[PDB]
């Protein structure tokens, strides 16, 4: 399954860096036989030492999988010091950028967005995989088009369930926590968490003390505050699991409302955001 390469340049060209890490960067790839971009993650087998036949052999599982949300992986190469993960690349765009570049963003846009992602991380349970850093920027789409899917790019502070800042034994549910900040950012255009003290801030997540303020929250449904309440919930064993998050009327029914936010929405991500 793995393929094997004396030097990755004998088969990609490398361009842009698309991403980085201490010990791991995604690299924007051509495939010097096709033409065909990818987007390749490089990984330094030294930084595997301990775990590279566990690791190795979960990749082999995921090799075979593809979810309609998560870039799939199309190829792993191995050359002497380094392993390759080829990943499929995307083109859609960053989440964000596409929501203050429409004109027209509803509650059921938001909804549809949210749909996919629990689908995702469902999956990803299933599979074993904590993800632990969801958060809008691993969120890419598709294509340009209208219509395009989300999906998750890349899976191994104000984001972070409180059982982990507490330093506490922590589960899948650190990522239904993730989901709600998610929800609640799209919904609004700011954090629910934020101070320029992170003592303030530790304990404000640590508290799970949020609000729905006015006047960002006034047209916003119940509906949608009630699926929000439920995964950023302070406590993981009353917590929203994915498949709950998914049941609640929010996704699975007709509450999420089609009132254009947009105007609020774009001008707070505007503000709040670099
Ligand atoms: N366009 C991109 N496609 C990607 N597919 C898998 C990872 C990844 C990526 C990671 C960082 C930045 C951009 C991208």
């Amino acid at each position: 399954w793995k393929k094997q390469a004396e030097d990755i340049k004998k088969i990609f060209e490398f361009k842009e860096t698309l991403g980085t890490g201490a010990f791991s960067e995604v690299v924007l790839a051509e495939e010097k036989a096709t033409g065909k971009l990818f987007a390749v993650k490089c990984i330094p087998k030294k930084a595997l030492k301990g775990k590279e036949s566990s690791i190795e052999n979960e990749i082999a599982v995921l090799r075979k999988i593809k979810h309609e949300n998560i870039v799939a992986l199309e190829d792993i190469y191995e050359s002497p010091n380094h392993l390759y993960l080829v990943m499929q690349l995307v083109s859609g765009g960053e989440l964000f950028d596409r929501i203050v570049e429409k004109g027209f963003y509803t509650e059921k846009d938001a909804s549809t967005l949210i749909r996919q992602v629990l689908d995702a991380v469902y999956y990803l349970h299933r599979m074993g995989i904590v993800h632990r850093d969801l958060k809008p920027e691993n969120l890419l789409y598709y294509s340009q088009d209208e219509e395009s899917k989300i999906m998750i790019s890349d899976f191994g502070p104000g984001y972070v369930a409180p059982e982990v800042l507490a330093q506490k034994p922590y589960s899948k549910a650190v990522d239904c926590w993730s989901i709600g900040v998610i929800a609640y950012i799209l919904l609004c255009g700011y954090p629910p968490f934020y101070d320029e003290n992170d003592s303030k801030l530790f304990e404000q997540i640590l508290k799970a003390e949020y609000e729905f303020d006015s006047p960002y929250w006034d047209d916003i449904s119940d509906s949608a505050k009630d699926f929000i309440r439920n995964l950023m919930e302070k406590d993981p064993n009353k917590r929203y699991t994915c498949e709950q998050a998914a049941r609640h009327p929010w996704i699975a029914g007709d509450t999420a409302l089609n009132k254009n936010i947009h105007e609020s929405v774009s001008a707070q991500i505007r503000k709040n955001f670099a």
